[PDB]
């Protein structure tokens, strides 16, 4: 499964019907369609920096994995009654710069987007039990400008040289991903999807207002990450983003 013609998006229903769901992710943020609600907290994070476990090429993508053993790293607030346990951060891109954003607001594409993901460990012993959960998951998007060159993504970017191909793996060490948060934790949030197969609708959406910066070289790093195996033909992973999905009466709520 990955982002091809044959094996991307457009392929997803035939093996995973949800794909055609009525809680998709991710989707076009309408401003003003979003409903302005005042029962929702700020977003909180704690994240310990020695939970971060280790960086992998997943082929598609890469990902930088935490120990999710207890509640040293959790989000809490916003719309949630429960603690969430951080898991995981990623990103995905586009082909350029003028796309690679999975959420968009008022159809404007951005060139990235991190997603910073978590899972509900009160109602919930594992990230398998609640991955399939309708309140199982909670993933914090954050949009990608293109613009000036971002130093909080250097040792994510740094170890990149390391996982070059598909099935390499790294340890990654003492971060906290907080440090890649912009500095208004302002945000939208709406009942979704895992944005890849199984694209089980257990995502609780955070999607922060405002964006982080990121240079052009530096989406050409991510760019240049290879999806193939070791020893065989370079194939460069030139994007990851599926399309915006429809509402189907979803209501986006904004926390300010
Ligand atoms: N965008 S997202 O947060 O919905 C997302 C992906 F796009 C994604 F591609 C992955 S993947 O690389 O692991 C491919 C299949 O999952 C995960 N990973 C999680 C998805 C949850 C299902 C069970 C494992 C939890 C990892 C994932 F969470
Ligand atoms: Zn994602």
């Amino acid at each position: 499964w990955g982002y091809d013609d044959k094996n991307g998006p457009e392929q997803w229903s035939k093996l995973y019907p949800i794909a055609n769901g009525n809680n998709q992710s991710p989707v076009d943020i309408k401003t003003s369609e979003t409903k302005h609600d005042t029962s929702l907290k700020p977003i909180s994070v704690s994240y310990n920096p020695a939970t971060a476990k280790e960086i992998i090429n997943v082929g598609h993508s890469f990902h930088v994995n935490f120990e999710d053993n207890d509640n040293r790293s959790v989000l809490k607030g916003g719309p949630f009654s429960d603690s969430y346990r951080l898991f995981q951060f990623h990103f995905h891109w586009g082909s350029t710069n003028e796309h690679g954003s999975e959420h968009t607001v008022d159809g404007v594409k951005y060139s990235a987007e991190l997603h910073v993901a978590h899972w509900n460990s009160a109602k919930y012993s594992s990230l398998a039990e609640a991955a399939s959960k309708a309140d199982g998951l909670a993933v914090i998007g954050v949009l990608m400008k293109v613009g000036e060159a971002n130093p909080k993504l250097q040792k994510v970017l740094d170890a990149l040289q390391a996982i070059k191909t598909k099935g390499k793996r790294a340890p990654f060490t003492n971060f906290d991903p907080s440090t890649l948060l912009p500095s208004s934790l302002d945000f939208w949030t709406y009942p979704g999807s895992l944005t890849h197969p199984p694209l089980y609708e257990s995502v609780t959406w955070i999607i922060c207002k405002e964006s982080i910066s990121v240079s052009s070289e530096q989406l050409a790093q991510f760019r240049s990450l290879l999806s193939n195996v070791e020893g065989d033909n370079a194939v460069p992973m030139q994007h990851n983003n599926r399309p915006t999905q429809p509402l189907k009466g979803r209501t986006v709520r904004a926390s300010f």
